């Protein structure tokens, strides 16, 4: 039906003229994973291409659009798209290469394809975990200039659909929407570029739960000792002793799941001020041990220190914990 | 004995008319893995199909199904099914491809392959470690809309087998059934659907014994307390220091394995009470304590706290396991 | 030489007519790993492949055997044996195509392969880890029945070899041997499968080592408190909830390696009648201590408890060690 | 348009007399990761080649270049560059082979790619973290030798482009640039090599805050014990061996990451100096409990030890600091 | 130039007549990787091959040697060499397949490509980790018996090259050869098989600083306790259990990284003599606290035995070193 043996589809249509355009529009169909350690997400789509090639008229009475195999895909000629900064993608075989291909008695076409891509994503953990992230994915052609192909979105914004069982369990996910821009090689000239662009919100009761509140309860054991008989030592110091040992605990395990950047995160502030609040109560009943043996040496009830105590560390911790709500919200 | 020189095989039967009829039947040979993590399964299976084309004609006398030794299926057209909503697939091929074709002399044909998937599950874990799950796997045809190809169950429900050897060693699977749907895209048109679904259960018994047991002996190991003379401080202070603790890292060690969801999980809410229930038994002693420094200073047994804790705490806990199992059940 | 392209090799010798015998004989190189989590083991081996087709006959003199290049096996008709319930597999291709072809002047061939698999194993964990198991690998022809190919072993008993460098960390391999067996498959027939069957047991040295031998000492340990003065209070209680608190973490690290089956196994017994021979030695302590404060009280050497203890726990772990050892010998 | 069919490609340009020279540049897209464990990098990047061949030579009165598909690419001859001491690469091909071909009427050819590289980096640890390393990509022709092929830098040093994205979570880049050298394989002769090199340097807050602040304050809490009365000995043991047992677990965090090598690294010297100083803070109070118990021996404040000591430790210390961090700046 | 078009290469040279001979030789580029766990490594080389081929002549008057493309390797014969014993390996193919060809007028023939190979080798942790290993890889032809293709090192023990920048961070490698030895499979004939040996030294100085020292230090830890007074029990009974509880830790750390083998290593060795001294200072106080109240219930300084502890257990460690390091050197 489609004269394929006659031409010579090594050479795009227009070949020697003017540039050939050629419309995208898409569907995405999971958002897969994102890693941090990694800096890149995951995604699974659907691509499509328009364009018009008289090589490829037929003649018919119904003026209707014909579909074909799929095994003349490599016959004829088809648009070069490549995914920029990406670092890996395939196209799907099962049980055949997930390829589709429609064409007029004119010589319009219509060209889809199913693919996986895992791309680049430079991220910001200043506010971590109460952070926000914004991600795209690049399209380009690989070998043709503005010069010999013009790429656009098909139906302007309305090019872009998503699956309404997109999900992550770790995320919510908003503000999809596309753009475009001009891109320029040194030693190979001018292309366009088309963006797809979305933004990403972390759900923070996770990290309540398994760090901010334990690290509160051990401050709170801490300041049990202000409540004992100064005359019982060995109760009085491993008291504190084991709530410094606890605390290093959680600082390490937070730390040990994340990148190593070099700048302070959120929640190291938090977990760093509570080991010196710990650490202070231990130096408060060593003061009092040594004022008392002292007043033993001069000689031969409940010590000031004390007293004060029980007011002063808990009001200042309240104090941060006003400050730094107030600060990340 | 096929005349497959004569023909354009890039045309589908009827190209240009009604749509052609395709049967499907299938059985599972495994039920592979299972991941909450990144919620998906695997699955292995022997997929079928049967369509007439009188292209593939020839004479005999028997009148019966001949079988090819199949690289003539590159040659001929075959149907173009895909598996939808899936994350990676492979046919399988070794020591040929695993590939078989069957054709009567007029011209009906039976076409079979092996496969294996990796494919999306949504999952709740509310309920969990008690939690159902159900899982579906969803089959569609990539290029051809429901007016040139219609795709239905060949034998009804009769149309899925299951191996008998098909285990997991952590759920008990059930319900195995077949559906179909209508699937509608906005750029291409309207398919067909077939849906292979099914249940699956958890065992309990490796979270009794390795996470609910080991918190009641915590909680029952913090009320030996109230046992001992209140006289011997450096005794019951660390004895409850000692089990905040350790029940600190159950809870850590239960919730490392888990996705990092934004909603309490079944276990969570039992681990949590537990740990309150250990925390206020020290609170106990530090009153018991201060109030026995207090008769000190005036004046210059057991304390009715420690005779009405050691009915009040087990009571309360019982109570508790009460309500928690007839709600979780 | 091979008259090959004088014929239609999509047509099975015998086209049409009684099954074609195909004689098959397999030598092992290597068993390579095996997993309890995922419950499957891999192979190494050459296989081998022995039938007569007339069109691949040629003159000759000497009435001997050639070996010809191996581009011709995607030439002429080749059976088509599957793995039946494997994972995955593959053929070596480094420095070319691992295969060899050999043909007698009177049309008699010879074919053969290298290959790798993984494969599906059931597996019984109640008596882990002296257990002992039990495995084998199928063989199946794809598209052909019983009615077209018939399939059997070369040389009966003599048709398995085994390469004298075999050898598993772990594991003692006995019991090489062959059979075979008719399945059916409800929508296309009968077939002829061919077994490999084999055994293992597991060497204990290493369990004993590192479970059994920490857990018995923990248990010694916990008796050392019948011997220290009833008065020394902060030194018998530490005592008694040290050992508690490491045998927990012994329990833990050893099923966090081991599928979580929903039954109990012969390691998970042990440890957990030596927790609480450890646990009852507290409530012992808790008990002196209580009956000492009633003395006291009514007031205002050696407790016979102690001197009981000293002789009752010791005898009833041996009687615990002896049952046990001749329940699993 | 061009001649393909009338020419032998499996020679090259000037086959049978002098060397065709092949110019290269180069545009890095990304620097992907880096492993200490396993010694080495990956890297992303476009590679273009400069060569005529008037076999490819066409007809045209405006004498510019034109693009053609890249199917052609598999027909003509190519030059054959490896990458030397890499691990592993391969060539992208989504939406297809990421390739471009451009001719112009005399013959010039500009030929590009999109390739990933994994290759190999030597490493010394002795300054590690605070340590600077170097590392280079090398390029050469398998085949052709120097008296065939010429190989250089299309302009000079100008042949190499960055991406302004560049950018690794835990190292500055620094110092891009290009060298080129002769190389012999005694079997085949000499040949042309072209590098690309570049430095890095670790940043070091990380470190600071995970591992030199915590032994840090170890250091600090042995200290306190030199403050407390000398008769409350099970206040001053434990507090003694419990910054020992803390200081052992951070020594082993540490070293568990990196790779086993058989010389000291900088952070060992750090870490182990001060395990010494806690040592001592044991036999300390072990000499002093001894001295005390020959007085009473002999008979039947503050001691002399104590005293010192609360001087003499840290000012050690603080010389001990002043000295590394004027060795490793 | 070459005649390909003229002859049937599926034939080897000499076909139906004595054996063509082979010659071989190689140069290693690095040594990549060692696992204990799988007991294999991986190696990557340059491989050479030398024949002649009368049917690949061509005329000309320079008598030199010429390079061809590569592409031409798939139509021509070509030896069959395989990896015996291996995993996996592949063939390097960026930017192309690294392949190279070589030709003479008379028809002598080069051959070259560069190669990944993964093979087994079995170990021995008797001596561990103060061990020796020696390992070696195979050369085989897959199809050809020594009746048709024979096969040598090209130039006897000259044929082997080693690259100069070869390390491994963990080993010392020595004393690289080669040999040659016949092989017989019962089915299919006699082979000649080339070998490639090499042996490796283990650097102890990462297992002295990270288990040896550590585990001497808490034995003398355990000393410390008969120079404190007997009176004081909550100081010696904890000083004890604590350095048993972290000697636990050592031994569990060390034997988590290695395989499960059958016997036992000289690591456990030291490690569990280790345990047994520290185990024993705890019985030791136990004996003098029972003694002592057995003499405060008589009549109601040091004792002997701390007297002699002192000088009796330092010694007999002593002993031990002694002896242990004279047997493993
Ligand atoms: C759906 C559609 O566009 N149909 C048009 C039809 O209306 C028009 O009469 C014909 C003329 O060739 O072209 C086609
Ligand atoms: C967020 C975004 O890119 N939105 C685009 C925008 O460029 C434009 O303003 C709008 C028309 O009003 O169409 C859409
Ligand atoms: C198994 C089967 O269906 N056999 C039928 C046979 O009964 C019938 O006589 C013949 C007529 O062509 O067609 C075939
Ligand atoms: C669970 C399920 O899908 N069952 C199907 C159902 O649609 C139908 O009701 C039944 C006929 O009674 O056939 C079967
Ligand atoms: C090894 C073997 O079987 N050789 C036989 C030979 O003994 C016999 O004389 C000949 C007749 O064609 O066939 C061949
Ligand atoms: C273990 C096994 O399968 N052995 C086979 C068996 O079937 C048979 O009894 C024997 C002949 O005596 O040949 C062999
Ligand atoms: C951009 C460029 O180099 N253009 C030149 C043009 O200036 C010159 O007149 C012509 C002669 O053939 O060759 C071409
Ligand atoms: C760092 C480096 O390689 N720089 C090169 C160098 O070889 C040369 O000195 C310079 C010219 O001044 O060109 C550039
Ligand atoms: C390098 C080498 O071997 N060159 C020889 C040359 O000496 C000899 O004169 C010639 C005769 O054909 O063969 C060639
Ligand atoms: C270690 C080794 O294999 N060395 C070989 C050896 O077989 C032979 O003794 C020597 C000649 O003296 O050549 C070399
Ligand atoms: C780490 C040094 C701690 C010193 C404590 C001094 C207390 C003095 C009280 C007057
Ligand atoms: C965490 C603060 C604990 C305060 C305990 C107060 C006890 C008062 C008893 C009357
Ligand atoms: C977990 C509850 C422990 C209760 C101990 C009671 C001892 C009573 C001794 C007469
Ligand atoms: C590890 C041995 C410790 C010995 C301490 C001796 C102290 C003596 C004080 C005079
Ligand atoms: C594990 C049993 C320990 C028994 C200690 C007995 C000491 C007796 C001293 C005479
Ligand atoms: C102790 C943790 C407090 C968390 C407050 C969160 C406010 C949104
Ligand atoms: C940008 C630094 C914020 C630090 C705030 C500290 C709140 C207590
Ligand atoms: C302490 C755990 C109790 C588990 C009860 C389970 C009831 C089915
Ligand atoms: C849906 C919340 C259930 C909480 C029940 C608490 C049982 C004590
Ligand atoms: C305490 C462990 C005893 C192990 C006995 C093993 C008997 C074969
Ligand atoms: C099948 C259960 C065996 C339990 C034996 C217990 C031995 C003390
Ligand atoms: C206690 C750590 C001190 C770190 C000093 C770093 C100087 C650049
Ligand atoms: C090259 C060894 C440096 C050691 C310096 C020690 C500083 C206290
Ligand atoms: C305490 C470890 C001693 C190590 C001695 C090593 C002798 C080569
Ligand atoms: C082969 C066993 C060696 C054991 C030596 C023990 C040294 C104290
Ligand atoms: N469109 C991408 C190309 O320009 C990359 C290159 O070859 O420089
Ligand atoms: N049947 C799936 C296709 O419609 C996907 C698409 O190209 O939109
Ligand atoms: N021999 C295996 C086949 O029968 C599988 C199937 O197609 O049912
Ligand atoms: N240019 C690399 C080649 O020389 C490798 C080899 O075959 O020796
Ligand atoms: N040279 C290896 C072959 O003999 C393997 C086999 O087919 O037996
Ligand atoms: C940005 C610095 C914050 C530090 C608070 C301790
Ligand atoms: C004390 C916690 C209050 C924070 C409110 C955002
Ligand atoms: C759904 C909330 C349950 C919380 C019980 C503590
Ligand atoms: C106290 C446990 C009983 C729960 C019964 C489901
Ligand atoms: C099979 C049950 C055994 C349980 C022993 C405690
Ligand atoms: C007490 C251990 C003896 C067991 C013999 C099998
Ligand atoms: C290079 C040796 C340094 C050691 C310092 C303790
Ligand atoms: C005591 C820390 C000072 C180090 C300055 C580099
Ligand atoms: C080979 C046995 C050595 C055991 C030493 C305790
Ligand atoms: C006490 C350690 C000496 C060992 C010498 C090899
Ligand atoms: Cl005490
Ligand atoms: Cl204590």
């Amino acid at each position: 039906l489609l004269r394929i043996d006659d031409h010579d589809f090594s050479m795009r249509p227009g070949f020697g003229g003017p540039a050939i355009p050629v419309g995208v529009d898409v569907q995405v169909e999971s958002l897969d994973s994102i890693s941090e350690v990694d800096m890149d997400f995951t995604m699974t789509l659907y691509l499509r291409h328009y364009w018009k090639d008289e090589r490829l008229s037929f003649p018919s009475t119904n003026n209707l659009s014909m579909t074909f195999d799929g095994r003349l895909v490599k016959k004829i000629w088809v648009p070069d798209m490549f995914f920029v900064h990406s670092k890996r993608s395939f196209i799907h075989d099962t049980t055949t290469d997930n390829v589709m291909l429609r064409v007029q008695p004119d010589g319009k076409v219509l060209y889809s394809l199913r693919v996986t891509v895992t791309a680049m994503c430079n991220m910001d953990f200043s506010r971590f975990p109460l952070d926000t992230q914004t991600c795209s994915l690049e399209i380009e052609s690989y070998a043709y200039t503005e010069d010999d192909l013009m790429l656009y979105w098909k139906k302007g914004n309305d090019s872009l659909k998503t699956d309404e069982r997109i999900s992550l369990s770790q995320f919510l996910i908003q503000e999809f929407h596309t753009t475009t821009k001009l891109a320029f090689y040194s030693s190979t000239g001018w292309y366009n570029r088309l963006y797809i662009n979305f933004t990403l919100r972390r759900h923070i009761f996770f990290f309540l739960l398994q760090t901010y509140f334990p690290a509160t309860l051990m401050v709170m054991l801490s300041w049990v000792s202000f409540w004992i008989d100064r005359r019982a030592v060995p109760a009085r110091v491993p008291l504190g002793i084991t709530t410094v040992l606890t605390m290093s605990t959680i600082i390490t395990g937070v730390n040990a799941s994340m990148p190593r950047v070099s700048y302070i995160k959120a929640v190291d502030i938090y977990l760093w001020v509570s080991f010196v609040f710990v650490f202070l109560s231990v130096l408060e009943y060593a003061a009092v041990n040594y004022l008392t043996t002292v007043q033993e040496r001069k000689e031969q009830d409940t010590h000031a220190i004390d007293k004060y105590s029980r007011i002063i560390f808990p009001a200042a911790y309240i104090l941060f914990n006003l400050i730094y709500w107030s600060i990340f919200s």
